[PDB]
């Protein structure tokens, strides 16, 4: 039972309005489509909780992706921010410039992608669960959770030492695992932890060399606006 | 400082010596070597807090894959469940049997796989921590985690659910989505979580499905018996 104004004519990422704390996942695929210049419009969800909604992702939340197939018989589906940005660079990255060109490329994309997948990015979004939206203050809980991040952090900046590690994965250029990243891994992110990200240089010098990014500006001037423009929800024009 | 034994010939999976506990994520790899018949030696690692073992994987765990590149000229790792199955997959999974054949497929496996890798599996392993490993016992964090264990086996029920969806990614066969899920949606893990794994009857009936295949049985049997051999620690 789907709403009118949603057609799949193209790549359609779901996001919902943009604040400061509901834009750090979205972003990702947004910052990818914004790299390779993938045409796609913006479905701005009212209500996750919307049965229409599960249908897309059962998981009821944003960022997640609709997508006819590449030769048309199909709508494909992407849920989870980190599966968002393995489909767009399946479907849209065709020199693998983010995907990865060869097996030796990929071995280390998906180690440090994974690596935010299960990590990271997980315990982050524990820490802020039980920091904010928890209906009780569990501050044992919260310590532990502010210290693994401290441990990523550390592994973050390990690599980055390494001679030439200009990025996560490749020495050379940003990859799907960079940009998976970047959002839990950057100076306001981590003084929301309340973390000095000075204590982390290199990590701290690799976030800023990404923020320097246009895709990077664009994508995060873009997902901060998303439903306050005169259509707050719904396709977007 | 490398041991002597690690010589890297073939692809090496890197395990601790097998319990009960210690089997659950580098069985995943192990299936996936199992199921394509890829050649591969087992290193049993003594301590994983050894500084040789960080260069390998920095985040100090089991299972790590060092291999030959596909020129053979230089040295690959694989760390983390998920990204070993994914560069099994990339490197020998060349029909695409377990990583997905077409886009569509590997929209589907990735979407399952990554769902795994982000919500049950941290989860999982946050629950068990705090249920077993933190000094302290906090039982409204235990509680809550668990609870979204339960929200996590409603999401696998509803997809087994649907028609003709035997598997979790794709209708007709298991991928590596499915070896990523098996191991924290199966009787024994649901027991260990005090769930009634019988509240989810379609995830129980694939659990079980998943079980019989024979590369999924070798794997479970090698798993369990690696360090209990004529050689208790390094290459096998």
């Amino acid at each position: 039972e789907r709403p009118s104004d949603l057609v799949v004519n193209r790549l359609v990422l779901f996001v919902v309005k943009g604040t400061a704390t509901s834009t750090n996942n979205t972003v990702k695929p947004l910052i990818l489509l914004e790299e390779l210049g993938v045409p796609h419009d913006i479905y701005v969800v009212e209500k996750v909780s919307a049965p229409w909604f599960s249908e897309i992702n059962p998981h009821k939340m944003v960022p997640a992706i609709l997508d006819r197939s590449p030769d048309g018989r199909d709508t494909l589906r992407a849920w989870e921010s980190t599966s968002t940005l393995m489909y767009i660079a399946d479907a849209y990255d065709k020199d693998g410039t983010f995907g990865g060109r060869n097996v030796q490329e990929r071995s280390e994309i998906n180690n440090w992608l994974t690596l935010h997948t299960a990590a990271l990015g997980p315990t982050a979004k524990y820490w802020l669960y039980f920091y904010k939206l928890h209906p009780e203050k569990l501050p044992k809980t919260i310590e532990k959770l502010r210290s693994n991040i401290t441990v990523q952090y550390d592994i973050l900046e390990r690599r980055l030492n390494e001679p030439g590690q200009q990025y996560l994965a490749l020495k050379d250029r940003p990859t799907i695992a960079d940009i998976a990243t970047l959002p839990f891994a950057m100076k306001s992110t981590a003084e929301l932890f309340g973390l000095e990200f000075e204590k982390w240089p290199k990590l701290q010098e690799w976030s800023v060399r990404m923020g320097e990014r246009e895709a990077v500006k664009r994508a995060w001037q873009r997902v901060a606006g998303f439903g306050h423009g005169e259509k707050e929800y719904g396709m977007l024009e």
